[PDB]
């Protein structure tokens, strides 16, 4: 409970985008919405803590924030305190959006497909609620190789050594499957890199992100197995990664794929 809420805030701090980057992304998303004269309303499926939503909410756009997770929405509610007059919070499943047909102008989806086996049901709901001329706005972060990549690969290796090998490349495969559906559905997906930057991260911060299972790929392992892997990984890092508090750069990019009805 308090534990679930802390994990939610932890997720928010780990995935936060630098202010300039948040701004670049929000501008690209707002530019893609074409409301013929109406006040544009955005719907985000899997809004989480509101990492993607706040930048837009802050600029005054009507926003419907949908998520199945109560703890994530509790953080979202606190994050938008004082700037929530045009926000509607919704606790529901993206496979059954409680909104009318043709009721929104843009539907935002960032880091959700890989968590939904029957994602085509979500895509169909997004299309159902989008108004003619509406846009599906998919976004995702990408990272280049760094010591964080080395740590994550070491985690994967240790997991396999414990007898629990983990799946690789689900987000990317899922993303391709969705593009296949978007083409087929006549939504003409257009992808563009909307932000590229380098941020600092220390070996210790990367280890803590793994410890707290803040990455979906670390969530499959039984918790005690992850606990054993983390003890191994902290010791390995202390022996092989030098000053655990020395920052290293991590180059990232954010891609936006816009499809239109
Ligand atoms: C990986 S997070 C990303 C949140 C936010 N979009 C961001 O980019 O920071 C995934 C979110 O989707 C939610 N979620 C997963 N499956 C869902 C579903 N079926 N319906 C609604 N929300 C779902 C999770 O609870 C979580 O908040």
């Amino acid at each position: 409970s308090s534990a679930l809420l802390r994990a939610a805030y932890a997720y928010d701090r780990l995935r936060a985008h630098p202010p300039e980057v948040a701004g670049q992304i929000a501008t690209a998303m707002a530019s893609a919405v074409h409301p013929k004269g109406e006040e544009p309303v955005f719907l985000e499926l899997g809004v989480g803590t509101g990492r993607i939503a706040l930048p837009l909410i802050a600029r005054g756009y009507r926003y419907i924030a949908l998520d199945a997770d109560a703890a994530m929405l509790e953080v979202f509610r606190q994050k938008i305190a004082g700037v929530d007059r045009k926000v509607q919070v919704v606790q529901a499943d993206a496979r059954a959006i409680p909104l009318p047909d043709e009721s929104v102008h843009g539907v935002i989806v960032v880091h959700l497909w890989h968590l939904v086996p029957d994602w085509p049901k979500v895509l169909a709901e997004a299309i159902r609620v989008l108004k003619p001329g509406g846009a599906l706005l998919e976004g995702w972060d990408q990272a280049e190789a760094s010591p964080e990549w080395t740590l994550q690969e070491r985690w994967r290796a240790f997991a396999a050594e414990e007898g629990f090998p983990v799946e690789r490349g689900l987000h990317a495969k899922r993303l391709k499957e969705v593009e296949e559906a978007l083409r087929r559905l006549g939504l003409k997906p257009r992808t563009r890199e909307v932000a590229r930057w380098r941020e600092e991260r220390t070996p210790r911060e990367a280890l803590e992100a793994l410890s707290e299972r803040l990455y979906s790929f670390t969530q499959g392992l039984p918790e005690p197995v992850h606990a054993r892997v983390m003890e191994r990984l902290w010791a390995w890092a202390e022996a092989e990664l030098g000053d655990l508090d020395r920052p290293f750069p991590v180059e990232k990019r954010f891609l936006l794929r816009v499809s239109r009805l």
